[PDB]
């Protein structure tokens, strides 16, 4: 039913409640002033808040827009100001390092997640080893921050060392991973 969950994150501490996407199209931004489709950053709180994050939070404008379509799923960045993603899948696809952050220009778009790939690489390990199949785990979960980058080539060198950022679960890619690893022993 909701084919992925965003949780929002402050530097290494979560903040909010899990925003679970019950739409296709689902926008995150971060202004201010209930709202299906929209999962609204701006809304929440935390103390242990400041400069350093207060102004990031205002750069986050417009946010991301992100599309979840026929098993796929892509990001716009609406925000004036830069987005950062690291999938595993989409950097695999390109062939990226398998760490790679990727910077989504603002008003560009990118296909964080293929499918058609992920089943590939599934069925391509099931005969592979258990550990395998299970780290493909870490293929269902993207995560994105805002404005500031983070990992190769940048100053902050893991998310955590960002202002603000999210986590995405791919819910679909989930699913069936268990059904394969449940499969692989009864």
């Amino acid at each position: 039913a909701f084919w992925a969950s965003i949780a929002y994150y402050e530097l290494n501490c979560r903040v909010g409640e899990v925003f679970h996407c019950n739409n296709n199209s689902v926008i995150v931004d971060g202004f201010t002033n209930n709202n299906s489709d929209r999962c609204c950053l701006g809304q929440l709180s935390n103390v242990n808040r400041n400069s350093t994050i207060e102004n990031t939070r205002r750069h986050i404008g417009k946010g991301v827009h992100l599309y979840y379509v026929t098993g796929e799923v892509y990001a716009e960045c609406l925000s004036d100001s830069a987005i950062f993603v690291q999938s595993r899948n989409c950097n695999y696809h390109h062939g990226f390092h398998p760490s790679t952050v990727c910077k989504i220009p603002p008003g560009c778009s990118l296909k964080i997640f293929n499918n058609q790939e992920f089943a590939q690489l599934l069925s391509q390990s099931v005969n592979n080893g258990f550990e395998a199949v299970y780290e493909l785990t870490k293929m269902c979960t993207i995560r994105m921050s805002f404005v500031k980058g983070w990992g190769a080539e940048y100053h902050r060198q893991d998310v955590t060392s960002t202002p603000c950022w999210i986590e995405i679960h791919l819910h679909g890619p989930l699913q069936w991973l268990d059904k394969v690893l449940t499969q692989m022993g009864s």
